[PDB]
DNA sequence: CATTAGA
DNA sequence: TCTAATG
């Protein structure tokens, strides 16, 4: 945790390098686990030799690992940071829709800057585009305060459609956080459930409303159960306009919103080691059901939850606001 | 690990 | 169809 922190962070900076710049899955698989491994050993290593013996390390990054340990640096991570090229895909990547691959042949077409991109829009996909366009705004945070608002329209909106809708943002700004990265909100409603052959325009219908009142300004994906778009406040009664905030809307089964739900209010840890418990406790949990455990080794049949609570009493624990859910 | 765009 | 990119 701080006992083999460099030797992790140099060995995920090695990785993800091999992943992006260069397309060796492998070595970049290899970065990988030896850092995961050496995370977890309890001393301090002392040389490469003794991390060695690790599962996972050989050779190669054994030597890494003196280097590093002699010298406070490293070569290979010397030359990389300094790479234009390779800088230049970290940086191109940072645009929502533009992943490794397309980072990389942009790079190619000699495209390294936010400016190349613009005089070349025309080589960019909607999503890109709008990317790009908002590039700025996207790489903000939600201030909580603004995040309450924007909830609050959501929820009336919803509600204005249909009564019997059911939303609820999730994500960090669920479990309290003073601002978020984006909006998350799940909803579902009672005739949409695991049998009844969906209903599409169950979250056509809301998108469209919110698109009437304009919070939603663009479209980046919508599909039958997962629209992905952006949104933004009204800009009051100007001099202070919001920036342009990605928002996510997804149709839940309602047979497996709280599951849903227990699940995207996170956080990680909170979710394992819910997970985990769940085990002991004779079942599993996931992303939309819990199943007890039979002991032929595994088993299935998804219990019946109404609310956060009933997984709680499943797996027998405390019920924890999601301000706790925090590990 | 699943849902969407795109070509 | 596959393959990229988000989460
Ligand atoms: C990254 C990731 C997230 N999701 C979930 C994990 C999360 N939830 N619980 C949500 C959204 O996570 P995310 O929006 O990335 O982060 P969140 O915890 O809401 O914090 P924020 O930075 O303030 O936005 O989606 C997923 O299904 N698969 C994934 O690989
Ligand atoms: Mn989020
Ligand atoms: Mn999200
Ligand atoms: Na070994
Ligand atoms: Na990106």
């Amino acid at each position: 945790e701080t006992l083999n922190g460099g030797i992790t962070d140099m060995l995920t900076e090695l990785a993800n390098f091999e992943k992006n710049v260069s397309q060796a899955i492998h070595k970049y698989n290899a970065y990988r686990k030896a850092a995961s491994v050496i995370a977890k050993y309890p001393h301090k290593i002392k040389s490469g030799a003794e991390a060695k013996k690790l599962p996972g390390v050989g050779t190669k990054i054994a030597e890494k690992i003196d280097e590093f340990l002699a010298t406070g640096k490293l070569r290979k991570l010397e030359k990389i940071r300094q790479d234009d090229t390779s800088s230049s895909i970290n940086f191109l990547t940072r645009v929502s829709g533009i992943g490794p691959s397309a980072a990389r042949k942009f790079v190619d077409e000699g495209i390294k800057t936010l400016e190349d991109l613009r005089k070349n829009e025309d080589k960019l996909n909607h999503h890109q585009r709008i990317g790009l366009k908002y590039f700025g705004d996207f790489e903000k945070r939600i201030p909580r305060e603004e995040m309450l608002q924007m909830q609050d329209i959501v929820l009336n909106e919803v509600k204005k459609v249909d009564s019997e809708y059911i939303a609820t943002v999730c994500g960090s700004f669920r479990r309290g956080a003073e601002s978020s990265g984006d909006m998350d909100v799940l909803l579902t409603h009672p005739s949409f459930t695991s049998e009844s052959t969906k209903q599409p325009k169950l979250l056509h219908q809301v998108v469209e409303q919110l698109q009437k009142v304009h919070f939603i300004t663009d479209t980046l994906s919508k599909g039958e159960t997962k629209f992905m778009g952006v949104c933004q406040l009204p800009s009051k009664n100007d001099e202070k306009e919001y920036p342009h905030r990605r928002i996510d809307i997804r149709l839940i089964p309602k047979d497996q919103y709280y599951c849903g739900v227990l699940y995207f209010t996170g956080s990680d840890i909170f979710n394992k080691n819910m997970r985990a418990h769940a085990l002991e406790k004779g079942f599993t949990i996931n992303e939309y059901t819990i199943r007890p455990l039979g002991v032929t080794g595994v088993a299935g049949e998804p219990l019946p939850v109404d609310s956060e609570k009933d997984i709680f009493d499943y797996i027998q624990w405390k019920y924890r606001e999601p301000k706790d859910r925090s590990e």
